[PDB]
């Protein structure tokens, strides 16, 4: 990584030569040499090439990918004056800020917009009630009022929000993975309504992106719901389009998710000043932001001044005001979770497979976190021999695609032991043979020959998943050794089976546990007790 020199990191489909171009003016002035690189996925780069040896200095990307970095710390605290910040517009400074402070410069502002055929439908419906009524006219001649993508809730969610949904409650630069929105009332109205668009035909809920994009292209349709970066598409076919605010709901916006494109420095960077220097100085001004916008359009942006002079074209306006109505997309990782969700229960819902409310409320436990009573996992985990008493079974789980689509624990409940109650949760999901799934256990106990048995078989009936068993205590049952034979089905199943070593219950203090920030406090005869139990389970597998 070199020193007295700025490295710059921005995806190929931006502004990059004018980016390039406003690093040539700093290296003019300050004889600092500014590249401009944009290679291919430096998105997924960047957490691991620039985690140990070098990466950029700067790296310009959507902020709900930072967070990530933040918390790995990768990325460099900033601190900006007040008379800087007050050049921007202050909710974009909430969407750089994680864990309190503030991890990057917002640049850039976008978010869905509602889209309209102007020949078809010169004054756009306010509301979204109007909309049955509006389609029931349009559909008489021959056209729709509203088509876009159902299937993902990046899309449907403005709707879902408006009434007072949410993904994860805020404060000061901090979400709560534990207080989520999805099933309260207004997302329970908002869903409702879209089911019922749905059921009264006037909406189809096979409908997705390109087949919503043909349809407004080719004017079949008066109203898409869609984002800038459609815009050009738009302008190649011939259809006279608007873009204006959301309709509202129940007489309350529609609060799409806000992405803000920014610049994070990398906290391995020894030019940390080069950069707030280029960034403040050169970068966030009407000349520099000019610069990458005539290469290619930002949208809004978070510069007042500028933003200002782009306003002047209502479409961008409209991208602005809808920006402000939204919600900002949560930083945070929990999020992945959120979206395979919502998405579930909109699909369950809108083919009636579902009720609203049961599918908001399954999409509500699955997004929420769970954590356990640190006393409790201390108690549950514990691998010593003292192993009589601990009469429950905790098994701690992550289900990922790499996505985390899940994680939380399980005990068991009602006689039913902890394996079987995790393959009954994970049965009633819905699994793509297509796709691929990892899930992980941390198991108390290791599972008894029953439990080993159905796991296996169903396994040997879902290919497509995998499974790894990290055990803290291997079970037995007495006058019989029975167990040996079911770990060895399970190995055989394909199963990855390993005692719990130091690292594992580190990991599970600082996942599945609520430890008011207490550090993992070990007892004697951890790793003793481990390899002990490492060895014993290599004799058993043979
Ligand atoms: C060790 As058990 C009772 O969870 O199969
Ligand atoms: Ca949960
Ligand atoms: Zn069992």
């Amino acid at each position: 990584i070199e020193e007295g020199k700025l490295v710059i990191w921005i995806n190929g489909d931006k502004g990059y030569n004018g980016l390039a171009e406003v690093g040539k003016k700093f290296e003019k002035d300050t004889g600092i040499k500014v590249t401009v690189e944009h290679p291919d996925k430096l998105e997924e780069k960047f957490p691991q090439v620039a985690a140990t040896g070098d990466g950029p200095d700067i790296i310009f990307w959507a902020h709900d990918r930072f967070g990530g970095y933040a918390q790995s710390g990768l990325l460099a605290e900033i601190t900006p004056a007040a008379a800087f910040q007050d050049k921007l517009y202050p909710f974009t400074w909430d969407a750089v800020r994680y864990n309190g402070k503030l991890i990057a410069y917002p640049i850039a502002v976008e978010a869905l917009s509602l889209i309209y055929n102007k020949d078809l439908l010169p004054n756009p419906p306010k509301t979204w009630e109007e909309i049955p009524a509006l389609d029931k006219e349009l559909k008489a001649k021959g056209k729709s009022a509203l088509m876009f993508n159902l299937q993902e809730p990046y899309f449907t969610w403005p709707l879902i929000a408006a009434d007072g949904g949410y993904a994860f409650k805020y404060a000061a630069g901090k979400y709560d993975i534990k207080d989520v929105g999805v099933d309260n009332a207004g997302a329970k109205a908002g869903l409702t309504f879209l089911v019922d668009l749905i059921k009264n035909k006037h909406m189809n809920a096979d409908t997705d992106y390109s087949i919503a994009e043909a349809a407004f292209n080719k004017g079949e349709t008066a109203m898409t719901i869609n984002g800038p970066w459609a815009w050009s598409n738009i302008d190649t076919s011939a259809v006279n389009y608007g873009v204006t605010v959301l309709p509202t709901f129940k007489g309350q916006p529609s609060k799409p998710f806000v992405g803000v494109l920014s610049a994070g420095i990398n906290a391995a960077s020894p030019n940390k000043e080069l950069a707030k220097e280029f960034l403040e100085n050169y970068l966030l001004t009407d000349e520099g932001l000019e610069a990458v916008n005539k290469d290619k359009p930002l949208g809004a942006v978070a510069l007042k001044s500028y933003e200002e002079e782009l306003a002047k074209d209502p479409r961008i306006a409209a991208t602005m005001e809808n920006a402000q109505k939204g919600e900002i997309m949560p930083n945070i990782p929990q999020m992945s979770a959120f979206w395979y969700a919502v998405r579930t229960a909109v699909i369950n819902a809108a083919s009636g497979r579902q009720t609203v409310d049961a599918a908001l409320a399954a999409a509500q436990t699955n997004a929420a976190a769970e954590f356990m009573d640190p006393a409790t996992f201390t108690y549950q985990f514990k691998n010593v021999r003292w192993a009589k008493g601990r009469r429950e079974t905790y098994l701690c789980y992550v289900v990922k695609r790499s996505e985390s689509l899940d994680f939380g624990y399980l005990r068991n409940k009602n006689g039913c032991h902890v394996a079987l109650l995790f393959l009954r949760y994970i049965s009633d999901w819905d699994l793509d043979p297509g796709r691929c799934y990892r899930v992980t256990w941390f198991t108390s106990w290791s599972p008894c020959y029953d439990c080993a048995r159905h796991v296996a078989d169903f396994l040997r009936g879902n290919p497509n998943l995998s499974l790894r068993i990290f055990t803290a205590r291997l079970y037995f049952c007495e006058d019989r050794k029975a167990e040996p034979e079911g770990l060895r089905r399970l190995a055989e199943a394909g199963v990855q089976i390993a005692i719990m070593t130091y690292k594992d219950y580190e990991y599970c203090w600082n996942t599945f546990v609520e430890n008011h920030e207490r550090t993992f406090k070990a007892w004697e005869g951890l790793h003793e007790n481990s390899v002990r139990l490492s060895r014993q389970l290599r004799r058993i597998l043979q």
